[PDB]
């Protein structure tokens, strides 16, 4: 897998971020995670956590996995990095996302994220509290 440039356009919610990628606006849906909707418990905290992380970064990158790069809604499917730190893993490590939507061939970082979820759950963080 390879990191590619993108620039933030807008943080949308805990697991959706609009970016400019190869010069075009695209909504990205973060691989392998599920954050609560804004209207559910922890939904506002997940949205806030992703927002701060992408807005504060000097460098945003996207990393596609080995399979499909867009979902049925036209959203990009990628891992998102903010100053080299993976937002997907960070949300899971903080108990603000569950590992979810693990489809074969887009699951390179599955075990990394499950490990983060185990530790969030051991700490009883947020969703796991
Ligand atoms: C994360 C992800 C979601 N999706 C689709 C599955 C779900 O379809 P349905 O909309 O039919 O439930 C939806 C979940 O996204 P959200 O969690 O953003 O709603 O996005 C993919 O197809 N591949 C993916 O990797
Ligand atoms: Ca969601």
């Amino acid at each position: 897998l390879h990191k590619e440039p993108a620039t933030l356009i807008k943080a949308i919610d805990g697991d959706t971020v609009k970016k400019m990628y190869k010069g075009q606006p695209m909504t990205f849906r973060l691989l392998l995670v599920d954050t609560p909707e804004f209207n559910e418990k922890y939904g506002p905290e997940a949205s806030a956590f992703t927002k701060k992380m992408v807005e504060n970064a000097k460098k945003i990158e996207v990393e596609f996995d080995k399979g499909q790069r867009t979902d049925k809604y036209g959203r990009g499917l990628a891992y998102t990095y903010a100053d080299g730190k993976m937002v997907n893993e960070a949300l899971v490590r903080q108990g603000l996302a569950k590992v979810a939507y693990v489809y074969k061939g887009n699951n390179t970082h599955e075990q990394l994220l499950r490990k983060a979820e185990a530790q969030a759950k051991k700490e009883k963080l947020n969703i796991w509290s």
